[PDB]
């Protein structure tokens, strides 16, 4: 099936003729993809020779645990990541239960890529683009059921005072359709952008069933296009949540917000504010701010906060088929479906 519950329509490497391989380390993954580019005669095939399903059984807890004990020593180390560049035959990277990685997955100019059940945390190289997951010029990508974490903290003396750790899921370029679902993102200062600059506007992204906890900002930092965020659990947001910019449009439905500062805003540009359609969230009116500990702040430049909690624009017909659960149900159940080791389980109404 190609249904991801969002804009991305892909099965990744789970197609006809897929070759399954087991990777026990980051290097194995690199070698497997390289080999996957060669045809029967040893010649390279543009976009890849065959579809792949790579099961990653490696474990780097030692690296992660060492890093967690010395947070400020990570930004200056070499970044570590597997680059999936120009591979379009279809590929899925599934972590085995118990597997872990102290390296990121960088997708560049590829298509039909699915990343699931990977536990990635405390990556080194925040000063040199050490992102956990990067989707660049890559349409039909599905980032599902992963645990992305670090420390929601900024060490002193880091270059730009923003490089202690890099992003969890940055999306940029022509990654026209992307679905980010069932991820447990925690302890991340900059979760992920949707457009790397003011000119990098566009794309149709869906964020559904994600559990965010102790994050500072960018859920996402949207530049143009459309974003459909539904059934996400937003708790302990220390800076700002969805920042809808450059005239982007967002449909924010049936989510649960709690202990969040500026959960829905449009700030930092001073102009071209985006719009949002609010519906079915735990917060229905301003009276609820106090109940769920939702605070608001101003910005030095013109900005717009959803402090009136009203829709400020419209949203096109949601192309795909999805069935949202209630905000209460996500609050109650989501933590047991999002993340690694949940066997890619989905939250249905029957479980509410």
């Amino acid at each position: 099936a190609t249904d991801t519950g969002g804009y991305a329509a892909t099965a990744g490497g789970n197609v006809t003729g897929a070759v399954s391989k087991t990777a026990t380390s980051m290097q194995d993954i690199v070698n497997i993809i390289d080999a996957a580019r060669l045809d029967a005669n040893g010649k390279k095939v543009k976009g890849g020779a065959y579809p792949l399903v790579i099961t990653y059984t490696g474990n780097e807890d030692s690296l992660i645990n060492a890093a967690a004990a010395n947070i400020c020593g990570q930004w200056s180390k070499d970044p570590r990541g597997v680059e999936i560049k120009e591979f379009t035959k279809g590929i899925t990277i599934i972590g085995a239960n118990g597997s872990s990685a102290n390296f990121g997955i960088w997708i560049k100019k590829s298509s039909d890529v699915v990343v699931q059940n990977m536990r990635i945390g405390y990556l080194p190289g925040g000063a040199k683009d050490g992102d956990m997951i990067r989707v660049d010029d890559s349409p039909n990508v599905w980032v599902d059921h992963n645990e992305l974490f670090a420390a929601n903290h900024e060490c002193d003396g880091t270059p730009d005072n923003d490089t202690t750790f890099e992003s969890a899921v940055d999306i940029k370029g022509a990654s026209n359709t992307v679905t980010v679902s069932y991820n447990y993102i925690h302890g991340v200062k900059k979760v992920g952008l949707d457009g790397s600059s003011s000119s990098d506007t566009g794309r149709n992204i869906t964020y559904h069933h994600n559990y965010y906890n102790d994050v500072n900002a960018r859920l996402p930092l949207q530049r143009g296009g459309l974003v459909h965020a539904y059934n996400n659990l937003y708790t302990n947001i220390t800076g700002s949540g969805l920042n809808v910019r450059q005239n982007g449009q967002a449909l924010i439905e049936n989510n649960w917000f709690e202990k969040a500062i500026n959960p829905v805003t449009s700030r930092y540009d001073g102009k071209n504010f985006g719009t949002w359609v609010l519906k079915g969230n735990n917060i229905t009116k301003p009276a609820d701010f106090s109940t769920y500990s939702i605070t608001w702040t101003a910005d030095t430049k013109p900005y717009v906060n959803a402090d009136s909690w009203t829709s400020t624009g419209t949203f096109p017909t949601v192309a795909y088929n999805y069935s949202p659960v209630s905000a209460q149900c996500v609050k109650d159940k989501l933590p047991g479906y999002a993340g690694v080791g949940k066997n890619l389980a989905t939250l249905t109404s029957t479980a509410c």
